[PDB]
């Protein structure tokens, strides 16, 4: 059933090259799913 | 030092490994490094 959105912690790793610049973040469909977001939505990220 | 960024879709081999792909910009705005540990939130 319907979750909601919660916070993830993942390892930080290097963009692929034509990414570079762009501010964007690659994140996979399970780590969306329990952000609760899709592909093109927007996410804040800071350090722990 | 939160950074606001897009969220794109894995690549196949990235898929599962409970990682964010993020460029230079981006680790250095929330100073961290490769391998460092960040936490996510949508907006």
């Amino acid at each position: 059933g319907p979750m909601p959105g919660k916070s993830v912690v993942a390892r930080v790793a290097e963009a692929y090259p034509e990414d570079v610049g762009k501010r964007i973040v690659r994140m996979d469909k399970y780590e969306r799913a329990k952000l609760g977001v899709s592909v093109g939505d927007y996410v804040e990220v800071k350090k722990v």
